[PDB]
């Protein structure tokens, strides 16, 4: 043919000239037309480099076509000679005559080509297309239907929107109006098989499948085998990388244990028992301490029924500590510290009865909640402040406000009574307490460069714990707002025991805590027990008008007090109000010569063939340290890498009585994640390189750091993250439905969508997944064949090691949080059929393209 408008057709009907996503077209993608023109008269053939945006030629509707014309004429593409001025486009819309819109669109293409020629390229055009698309609901975030858009929406301090989700569903249709994404189909996707609902017949917990990101299908037997691979890798990290051969993790902190198919908790325990013989052997179990993160108390029952393969997280204790001691006003009664925990500590004088558990005063998420509360308060009338309108500058402001507030007596935002919260936590029986990095150090400074105001108090308690804390526990109210928490000492079962251990006499502790800052001065009588009659006690911590004292300086009691002939200690107390104490804090320990360690060895406690973890004196001898904050800064030098700072300070952690070191998720972070902390990760096996470290450092540094901690006598756990991945670079056509966090369809402002093709980012995993994914399965099957014959509860089938996951994609995923791309990107023809390009591996339909380009 002679040259003309037919040259708008695609140069070729394949991927060499038409961008596509599994055969489907996106309105924001580009193609190579056969030719182009600046005037409608002279036409030039394209080269392979001359691509154009599809939105110059095709639109989802007449409405959007008219919007495109209007937008471009108003943003640098005006030309009166081609009938395109601000006034000629002022009133065009949906109802404009079709041939008029087509003619204006053709004329606009000529004006666009003039602009491309003037600018010697398409870079301005590309920005103008992206800017235009952002104004069209169906080609941008708003059509996804965020709960953020609802009238008078209140932002959630968690920083994520739970029920901003889409699920991936099966679609092997032959109907062109429905499309087909059968490559992403699954026979699994068993959702919400969480906690006691593992078998699908007890949803008493109602714990959700979905949190944020691309949710991994942990019911898929191939995925279950891949988790075993991943666990094996982390448990042998240094050896397997050729880094420090002692740089291997000992166990796990299990992220989001309430939001993943509970099969994976069974399977993790099975692996670690196969490898290390943990079940029925307390020494081996405790050397591989593992602990599950969760805020659902139903997990305690679940874990007990399973013989306690991991520790239960006693979140109840955290809320009790905060509600009783930490509020400014409306404090719950002091007696709640006795009863409102997974363990009742009124008179706890037995062992192997309590649910094996870990407890805390603070963790990284709780500090985050507080800071986001402050951000939301500081910047109201911003409903998307915790989504796309979040700015780091607000966090910086919040932190300045926080540090100033933390130092005050009358705190507006920060917790009251932090030292007393820790005094309770660190003296409690039947728990593994967890200390928080940000309570010892100012967590936004360079790593460990600045001690927190609370460093002296907390470390005093940490060292004293190792020396003194053992035996039975009794917690007793002394008046309506004051209690005494007493430990009777190593080998001292209760208040009437004489003691059976050489350290019985010189161990034990009294912790006095009150939460009424106006409490009248009075004398109180503390029962230290029959093992401790006529005995001298040192005033470890006492309260003063301005703070705390460690040598009885300006407090109500002297440096040493002595028990009477019954073991009663007489103490003077009153209410105080200062930055450290709102109420009262006192701690007493036996006077001793030199060093003492009341650690109970696991070889000396009862072993039970049906149990892995047991809550007894040996497990109680452990203490966890959370080594990171979300607000930890990027390091300013190699020396300031957290891994290097940790290695250099290994002896300090030992000196503080830390036995178990919880390391941040070490995975390669998604660069655009809010905190770059490692939970939003693009590669599960790359833990950083010298050239591209994570926030914390390189993999080589990590392995040397683990070895240094091992040398100091600690065990080390890695935060393992099976729930989600975030930041995949590969898009995939998936069929989706708008749901809440349980995958149930919802409406938002009366609107919904179901079974819609959506171009989610789903595909990737990096070179780490390519190299290491499934790499150890054959050797695991050879050494531990039971791993792949034990039938999982939720599915009734074993993990499947016959397929290696070298690359993640939708078939291994339950769904995703809304990705802010739009639900109407997928091109449909005027009759409703999905456009489709049959080429290469994409054979679901015959080729069907919009008339404007074929
Ligand atoms: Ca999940």
């Amino acid at each position: 043919m002679g040259p003309g408008t037919w040259e708008n057709m695609a140069f070729a009907q394949d991927s060499s000239a038409i961008n596509n996503i599994d055969g489907y077209l996106s309105y924001t993608d580009w193609y190579r037309p056969y030719g182009t023109s600046q005037d409608g008269k002279t036409w030039y053939k394209t080269t392979a480099m001359d691509w154009r945006p599809l939105l110059m030629y095709i639109w989802p509707s007449k409405d959007v076509q008219a919007q495109f014309i209007k937008y471009f004429v108003n943003n640098g593409y005006e030309n009166a000679n081609y009938g395109l001025t601000k006034d000629t486009v002022a009133n065009i819309n949906k109802d404009t005559n079709t041939t008029v819109l087509a003619n204006m669109a053709q004329n606009l293409r000529y004006v666009i080509e003039q602009s491309i020629a003037a600018n010697k390229g398409t870079s301005k055009l590309a920005n103008d297309i992206n800017s235009f698309a952002a104004t069209v609901p169906e080609l941008s975030a708003s059509s996804e239907l965020s709960l953020q858009s609802m009238p008078n929406y209140r932002p959630d301090k968690s920083g994520t929107i739970d029920s901003d989700q889409v699920i991936f569903v099966n679609n092997n249709s032959k109907d062109p109006r429905k499309g087909n994404t059968s490559y992403a189909d699954s026979n699994y996707r068993l959702m919400n098989r969480t906690i006691n609902n593992q078998a699908g017949n007890n949803n008493s917990d109602n714990s959700p499948e979905l949190l944020v990101g691309n949710d991994i299908d942990n019911s898929n037997p191939v995925v279950q085998a891949e988790n075993l691979n991943w666990e094996y890798f982390l448990l042998n990290y240094g050896k397997l990388m050729g880094y420090n051969p002692d740089g291997n993790f000992d166990g796990f902190r299990v992220d989001a244990a309430d939001n993943i198919d509970a099969d994976v908790l069974d399977q993790m325990g099975q692996l670690m028992n196969d490898m290390y013989h943990t079940k029925g052997n307390p020494q081996n179990a405790n050397d591989h301490l593992s602990y599950n993160e969760g805020y659902h108390s139903g997990a305690a029952q679940m874990l007990n029924e399973k013989g306690n393969p991991q520790l239960y997280m006693d979140s109840g204790e955290f809320y009790t500590l905060e509600n009783v001691l930490g509020r400014a006003n409306n404090r719950d009664n002091i007696g709640n510290l006795i009863t409102n925990s997974i363990v009742n500590r009124q008179n706890d004088t037995t062992e192997n009865e309590a649910t094996p558990n870990w407890s805390f005063v603070t963790n990284h998420d709780q500090r985050k909640n507080l800071i986001n509360r402050l951000i939301i308060k500081d910047h109201s009338n911003i409903p998307d402040i915790m989504g796309s309108a979040y700015k780091v500058e607000y966090a910086n402001q919040a932190w300045q406000e926080f540090y100033a507030d933390q130092e005050k007596t009358n705190k507006q935002y920060a917790q009251y009574n932090v030292p007393a919260q820790y005094a309770i936590l660190l003296s409690n029986k039947d728990t593994v307490p967890q200390v928080y990095y940000g309570d010892l150090y100012n967590e936004t400074a360079q790593y460990m460069q600045e001690k927190s105001i609370y460093y002296d108090a907390i470390t005093t308690l940490m060292r004293a714990r190792k020396q003194f804390v053992s035996g039975g526990q009794t917690m007793t109210k002394l008046n309506n707002n004051l209690l005494a928490s007493v430990r009777y000492g190593k080998g001292v079962v209760d208040a009437n025991s004489n003691g059976t251990d050489k350290l019985s006499r010189t161990s034990g502790m009294a912790v006095l805590v009150g939460n009424d800052s106006n409490m009248a001065q009075q004398s109180v009588a503390i029962n230290m027990g029959r093992a401790h009659a006529n005995q001298q006690y040192r005033n470890l911590i006492d309260t003063t008008e301005n703070g705390l004292t460690y040598d009885a300086d300006n407090s109500e009691n002297p440096a040493i007090l002595t028990t009477d002939s019954n073991g009663i200690l007489k103490v003077t107390v009153k209410g105080y109000s200062n930055p450290y104490v709102s109420g009262y804090l006192g701690v007493w320990v036996p006077v001793i010569s030199g060093d003492q360690d009341v650690t109970t060895n696991a070889s000396d406690v009862v072993a039970n063939k049906e149990k892995t973890f047991e809550s007894n004196a040996a497990l109680d001898s452990h203490m966890i340290y959370e080594d990171f904050s979300l607000f930890q800064p990027e390091p300013t030098s190699v020396e300031n890498h957290a891994y290097n700072v940790i290695a250099k300070n290994a002896s300090l952690f030992s000196d503080l009585g830390i036995t178990d070191f919880w390391m941040a998720p070490a995975y390669t972070p998604f660069g655009r994640s809010r905190y770059n902390e490692g939970y939003s990760m693009t590669d599960r096996y790359n833990l950083g390189t010298t050239a591209n470290p994570t926030k914390y450092g390189s993999g080589e540094e990590l392995a040397n750091t683990i070895a240094a901690l091992h040398k100091a006598g600690l065990k080390v756990q890695e935060d393992i993250v099976m729930n989600q991945m975030i930041g995949f670079s590969g898009q995939e056509a998936v069929t989706v439905t708008r749901t809440n966090n349980r995958g149930m369809q919802i409406h938002v402002n009366g609107q919904t969508y179901a079974n819609q093709i959506y171009f989610a980012y789903t595909t990737g995993g990096g070179n780490g997944q390519e190299t290491y994914g499934g790499k150890y399965l054959a050797e695991l099957q050879k050494n531990y064949p039971d791993l792949f014959t034990t039938k999982a509860i939720s599915t009734g089938v074993a993990p499947d090691p016959t397929v290696r996951i070298n690359k993640w994609s939708a078939k291994y995923q339950n769904g995703t949080s809304l990705q802010n791309i739009g639900i109407g990107l997928a091109v449909k023809l005027a009759n409703g059929d999905y456009a489709y390009l049959n080429s290469g591996d994409n054979k679901a339909f015959n080729t069907l393209l919009p008339t404007a380009i074929s």
